[PDB]
């Protein structure tokens, strides 16, 4: 009776919680905590998801800006454009648990041709959800051309979290790089090929930025441009 109450809310807590995860200290174990727990939720899910197939009207979960009667696919379409967030390693459990959940859907349950069939309509909005980030599109990419040392951080969460979105795609096999490149190309990619000249294994202190080692903490600088 309660997973027929609760499924999705505990489960965008969650998701929640670990993004926060992300916007703090992330080394602690509270990351594996929520790993394991929504290790059971896919688990209890795949164990029991005809309830989820129906549009079952539960709890409304936390992050659902609609109301009605919930759905499997409803968090499915909802954890699909949770997608490119700057929360690089919740992004990353979060498609490949979309990518186990593909199976689950009462759709193209066996084929990743779910994808190619909202690809129809969607053929280029998963550039700006799928991969929204890089720089949110361009914008968040211009201003760090004459680019603080956090917007730069969280820029690079942006852009590598989209790149990794890009990399798991294309690796899935679930989507053609003709597709993504060259049909819905991105000005980001390039643009973060261009930085790498600008500040990537030469610009090791700097970003060309003037505008501001420890008392730089240049260490996680330097972090962050080795991922």
């Amino acid at each position: 009776s309660l997973v027929e109450q609760f499924v999705f809310e505990a489960l965008v807590i969650y998701m929640e919680s670990l993004a926060l995860a992300h916007a703090d200290e992330k080394s602690l174990g509270t990351i594996q905590q929520c790993c394991d727990a929504i290790d059971h939720l896919c688990r209890i899910i795949e164990k029991k998801h005809v309830s989820l197939n129906k549009a079952k009207k539960r709890r409304l979960p936390r992050g659902f800006p609609p109301s009605a009667s919930l759905c499997l696919l409803d968090l499915v379409k909802w954890l699909l454009a949770h997608c490119g967030r700057p929360q690089t390693e919740c992004r990353h459990k979060s498609i490949e648990l979309f990518y186990k959940f593909v199976p689950l859907l009462p759709g193209n349950r066996s084929p990743n041709l779910w994808l190619k069939d909202v690809l129809k309509e969607e053929g280029v909005s998963f550039l700006i959800n799928t991969f929204e980030g890089g720089g949110c599109g361009q914008p968040s990419g211009i201003l760090a051309q004459p680019t603080s040392l956090q917007a730069t951080l969280c820029w690079l969460d942006l852009l590598l979290a989209a790149l990794e979105c890009y990399n798991t795609f294309i690796g899935e096999r679930t989507v053609g790089a003709l597709q993504v490149l060259g049909t819905e190309a991105q000005s980001s990619l390039l643009k973060a090929v261009a930085f790498f000249l600008e500040s990537i294994a030469m610009h090791d202190i700097i970003a060309a930025e003037k505008c501001f080692t420890s008392p730089q903490e240049g260490e996680r600088y330097n972090y962050s441009k080795c991922t």
